[PDB]
């Protein structure tokens, strides 16, 4: 297992997210399944020219699924997935100069929400979630499994789990009193308000 420091920037982020007031966390989903949409269109991108891109898997797809025994809500998509550097390097992200605006336009005005405008929607996953573990397999690397509960550090493993073929899940352990992020109907809404128009489809698991 390896450990990572957070750059200051990141780290700064992170703590702003856990740390302010803010209501409306139901955004952290529409965030995530933006960055599935737009992996999903890199690895269709990618297969335009080379059809054998899909040979890890041709269905282009998001899954929700909710388990209220491990209290976690995850996100799985079929999309480019990341390597190694890629996750150390901010999960694929160029989270300094991101942060830097982010924290520029919050003090002209702007809130939370907004966070996608910047490039690091991935993060507003701690508005819900006390630890995120990330797995992910791209086709020119090995499977890995990324982690953080904040505080400055994450850890990267080659993942000997369930083999994914190739894409991202994101594993949410939500807090305590986020819990009403693995009911059906609230995730439902949350998908209707702001994901009607990504081009894939989505599928919410029932328990
Ligand atoms: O270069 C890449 C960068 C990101 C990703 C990626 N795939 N699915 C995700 C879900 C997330 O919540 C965050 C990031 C990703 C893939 C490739």
């Amino acid at each position: 297992v390896e450990t990572f420091a957070f750059q200051a920037e990141i780290a700064q982020l992170m703590s702003l997210i856990i740390n302010t007031f803010y209501s409306n966390k139901e955004i952290f989903l529409r965030e995530l399944i933006s960055n599935s949409s737009d992996a999903l269109d890199k690895i269709r991108y990618e297969s335009l020219t080379d059809p054998s891109k899909l040979d890890s898997g041709k269905e282009l797809h998001i899954n929700l699924i909710p388990n209220k025994q491990d209290r976690t809500l995850t996100i799985v998509d079929t999309g480019i997935g990341m390597t190694k550097a890629d996750l150390i390097n901010n999960l694929g992200t160029i989270a300094k100069s991101g942060t830097k605006a982010f924290m520029e336009a919050l003090q002209a005005g702007a809130d939370i929400s907004m966070i996608g405008q910047f490039g690091v929607g991935f993060y507003s996953a701690y508005l819900v979630a006390e630890k995120v573990t990330v797995i992910t397999k791209h086709n020119d690397d090995e499977q890995y499994a990324w982690e953080s509960s904040a505080g400055g550090s994450f850890t990267v493993r080659t993942d000997t789990g369930e083999p994914m073929g190739r894409g991202t899940k994101v594993i949410l352990h939500l807090k305590e009193d986020q819990t009403e992020y693995l009911e059906e109907r609230r995730i439902k809404e949350i998908v209707k308000k702001h994901s009607q128009f990504i081009g894939y489809p989505i599928t919410l698991f029932v328990e």
